[PDB]
């Protein structure tokens, strides 16, 4: 790598993995396209693995990008409408407060306040129609955004179903393996399990439990490597030969909602570049990030801007992860680390290196 990456790099991460206690970390930083890829520590601790360029990571919340990006995708292909009343693909969602909801309002955290999860109960489809159909709204649909895997979570399970595949199909054949994401994962098969990093909460290791609607809006593991490739195909959508894909890219990063300066796309967030530090540091704290805000409507939504700071956090448990790229400056960071820690410092870190290197 360039030296001015190498230092950049030191001087940022080891401090924040010496301040953080981070067992073990992946970053890769994208330049002029290229990615340049460091890592540090342990996959698993007591067993001395040290993390590779093939270690696998849960990315959290990072998930939604792909929810977002293989919802655009259902878009490009004429499967679905954002427009479209989500009875439309779930018609026993009967109860009267449904009327109005639609899958823009899902993907984008705007339909009244559904919660950030969905209860640990819901174990079954029958418990996952009573949780819905017994929701209250605490607002009006379209007014005010709160962050909610329950939200996006269920846009990513109805906007699969017109093409008849499961989420987990359609993610693999639509968007991983056009990409060749070829070591992403939902569900981590056993001849992959030992490249599977342990996260760490409290010192104890720990791995992401099952729950509903996970693979949606938590639960997919993936490498540096890929999650490289991945913010390359969204530096560059145009390099992606699909179209529906290339299009689906591009819807996920229009801006469909803005509140103060960020903007609310389809997974991604964006704000415009040159950026405000101080914001996106400070919007990413969780008392800030999970709190309901009002929004504004951006209709038609505005096109993916090039000069734009577009990015995603994501935590489970164990493992903290933040994704970062401006594509004016095809310039990227992935930073992929098996214990949870503040949101802010993660940002913090990627605006140092990402500024330096403008
Ligand atoms: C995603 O990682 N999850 C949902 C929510 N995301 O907010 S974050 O991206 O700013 O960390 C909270 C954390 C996490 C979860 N526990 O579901
Ligand atoms: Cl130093
Ligand atoms: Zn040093
Ligand atoms: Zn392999």
């Amino acid at each position: 790598a360039p030296q001015q990456i190498n230092d950049i790099v030191h001087r940022t991460i080891t401090p924040l993995i010496e301040q953080q206690k981070i067992p073990g970390m992946a970053v890769a930083v994208i330049y002029q396209g290229k990615p340049y890829y460091f890592t540090w520590g342990y996959a698993d601790i007591a067993k001395k693995q040290p993390v590779t360029q093939q270690t696998l990571f849960e990315l959290g919340s990072v998930s939604k990008t792909f929810t977002g990006v293989l919802g655009g995708d259902a878009i490009a292909r004429g499967e679905i409408k954002l427009s479209d009343p989500t009875t439309k693909y779930w018609p026993e969602l009967t109860a009267k407060q449904w009327n109005g909801i639609t899958l823009l309002h899902l993907a984008t955290y705007t339909a009244g306040g559904l919660p950030l999860q969905v209860p640990d109960e819901v174990k079954s489809s029958s418990d996952l129609l009573r949780f819905y159909q017994n929701w209250q709204p605490a607002w009006a649909p379209g007014t005010q955004r709160l962050y909610a895997n329950s939200s996006i979570g269920l846009f990513g399970a109805l906007a699969v179903k017109p093409s008849g595949l499961s989420f987990e199909q359609a993610m693999q054949t639509r968007v991983f393996q056009p990409l060749k994401l070829n070591h992403t994962w939902i569900n981590v098969p056993p001849a992959e399990e030992k490249n599977y990093a342990w996260g760490y909460r409290e010192g104890k290791a720990v791995h992401v439990s099952p729950g509903a609607l996970d693979a949606e809006a938590y639960g997919v593991k993936s490498t540096i490597e890929d999650m490289a490739r991945w913010v390359q195909s969204n530096l560059k959508p145009l390099d992606i030969n699909e179209k529906t894909l290339q299009q689906g890219i591009q819807l996920a990063q229009s801006r469909y909602w803005q509140t103060g300066d960020m903007y609310q796309g389809l997974g991604w967030e964006m704000l415009d570049w040159p950026v405000n530090p101080d914001s996106i540091i400070n919007g990413s704290d969780n008392k800030i990030a999970l709190a309901a805000r009002p929004v504004k409507a951006i209709t038609p939504p505005t096109p993916a801007v090039r000069a734009s700071w577009v990015h995603k956090t994501g935590a489970t448990g164990g493992f903290g992860s933040y994704v970062a790229f401006i594509p004016e400056k095809e310039l990227g960071i992935v930073m992929l680390a098996n214990k949870n820690y503040p949101n802010p410092a993660r940002v913090d870190a990627a605006w140092q290196i990402l500024n330096a290197l403008q």
